[PDB]
DNA sequence: ACAGGATGTATATATGTGACACGTGCCTGGAGACTAGGGAGTAATCCCCTTGGCGGTTAAAACGCGGGGGACAGCGCGTACGTGCGTTTAAGCGGTGCTAGAGCTGTCTACGACCAATTGAGCGGCCTCGGCACCGGGATTCTCCAG
């Protein structure tokens, strides 16, 4: 539902959960911490630590 | 060819089992009045858990694939089991015809059952620590080509 609000506005994100690959949490992190563009990064609270 | 006797044969009638329905009597239910004890019905304690949602990590499943070696059917064929048959063996369907031996009735004890004591198993509560359970090798011993 947080993504259904932030389209509804307009906002770019990537968002990571625990059922994402480290893999694909790396990459995440990488092209987030790289890209400009992507205004929002909606993540879990005790994810990865 | 026929008129009547000399045998059959289903047909109809009076007599043998069985099983239901009835009719007496005698046990077994029913009815009643006491006296627990059992169980219901709260009211307290001690467990040790409780659930949702979610992130993480490791092995048990889950899946792919090859391939082999088994599960099936067909073929054949040779006992072998059912199918008649003629025989004969012995079940059995009624009988007679004793006797053990159930089944009972009565009698009368030893033998349980309470039961109030008495008390020592036995049960829980801790403590301890050998004994299995797992590591770490190191031999051995199967399995599988591969010749």
């Amino acid at each position: 539902v947080l993504e259904q609000f932030l389209t509804y506005h307009g906002h770019l994100y990537l968002r990571l959960d625990g059922s994402t690959r480290v893999e694909q949490r790396q990459a995440l992190m990488e092209r987030f911490n790289a890209d400009k563009r992507i205004f929002c990064f909606i993540l879990s609270t005790r994810s990865g630590g």
